[PDB]
């Protein structure tokens, strides 16, 4: 099946283009491309500060009737710097505004952790080291559900959060409204099973960032680990007749995950969707996961004294 069933009671795409490095001058056509080869669903961020550049084309094939605003499935997530509770919808729409959308069908908290509110992403003190805000995720949460109340979005989830982060919300006093989504990095050198099984659990549906190991990440190093150039996922993928990408993201798809990968490269974002026509056996996903190396990609401030950190 080509969507998964929230507990909002929506469905979403299990794939989806990620929109995190597409350049602002890039992002406009491949997302064009996307939407006519099909994608139904965009991984957005304010931070990733191309939001307007997406807007533009969600909204030329709105306009050329490539797609009705309800099959689409657009997704974006609140910055850190706006963990505070009287600027979380401001934050959201600005969102909603540079998308040129009047609701996002899921608003994720982009991390656990809050910093101090102002014009930097990445706010620091004289020593480098980035100053918190002392909201706590559950005031946070609430927030999250104003927006729902309000029409803004029509469902709200979490991201980077780890299973004592997921748990507080689940327990929050007065919990209005549970996560649909958490949104992590999953691979075959990062498997997360405890994580995805305790939320799946709970009913929460987990979408795997960085499928492909974002080997544009700006902090990579040559000598990284590659999943795309790794010979035993090159086997499997010829075992198929697809490539080692396609075999990545069909991955997550058998686990019951959504997944997210990047490009701004027309032949790969066709290739990418092409992904509904094999099965790997049983065999294949425990080989997969057999590769794990608890082998992270994504995340910077490792040495963080952030009380919320999620990765300890
Ligand atoms: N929640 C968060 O904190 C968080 C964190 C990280 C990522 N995410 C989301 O997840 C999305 C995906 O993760 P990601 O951007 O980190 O990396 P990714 O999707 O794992 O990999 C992206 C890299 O793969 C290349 N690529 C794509 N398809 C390929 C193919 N078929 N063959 C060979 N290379 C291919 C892309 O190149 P080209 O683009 O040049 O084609 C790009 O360099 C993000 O863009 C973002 O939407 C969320
Ligand atoms: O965010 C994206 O989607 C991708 C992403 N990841 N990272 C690595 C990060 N490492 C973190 C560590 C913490 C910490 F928990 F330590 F505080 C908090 C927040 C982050 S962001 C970035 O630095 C970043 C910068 C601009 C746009 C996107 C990103």
């Amino acid at each position: 099946a080509s969507r998964i069933l929230l507990n909002n009671g929506a469905k979403m795409p299990i794939l989806g283009l990620g929109t995190w490095k597409s350049p602002p001058g890039q992002v406009t056509e491949a997302v064009k491309v996307a939407i006519d080869v099909g994608y139904r669903h965009i991984d957005c961020a304010h931070v990733y500060q191309n939001e307007n550049e997406v807007g533009v084309a969600i909204q030329e094939k709105l306009r050329e009737q490539v797609v009705k605003r309800e099959e689409l499935f657009i997704v974006s997530k609140l910055w850190c710097t706006y963990h505070e509770k009287g600027l979380v919808k401001g934050a959201c729409q600005k969102t909603l505004s540079d998308l040129k959308l009047d609701y996002l069908d899921l608003y994720l908290i982009h991390w656990p952790t809050g910093f101090k509110p102002g014009k930097e992403f990445f706010p620091l003190d004289e020593s480098g080291n980035v100053v918190p805000s002392d909201t706590n995720i559950l005031d946070t949460w609430a927030a999250m559900e104003e927006l729902v109340d309000e029409g803004l979005v029509k469902a709200i989830g979490i991201s980077n959060f780890n299973h004592l982060q997921v748990e507080m919300i689940l327990n929050k006093p007065g919990l209005k409204y549970k996560p649909a989504v958490n949104q992590i990095e999953c691979h075959p050198y990062l498997t997360q099973e405890k994580l995805i099984q305790y939320c799946q659990s709970k009913g929460i549906v987990v979408t795997a960032y960085s499928p492909l190991g974002s080997p544009d990440r700006p902090w990579a190093k040559p000598e990284d680990p590659s999943l795309l150039e790794d010979p035993r996922i090159k086997a499997i993928a010829a075992k198929h007749n697809k490539t080692t990408a396609q075999v990545l993201i069909r991955f997550p798809m058998q686990r019951n995950l959504v997944v997210i990968p990047k490009s701004v490269t027309p032949e790969r974002i066709a290739e990418n969707f092409k992904v509904f026509d094999f099965e790997l056996s049983s065999q294949d996903m425990t080989t997969l996961l057999s590769y794990n190396r608890n082998w992270r990609v994504c995340a910077l401030l490792r040495d963080t004294s952030h009380k919320d950190y999620p990765f300890h």
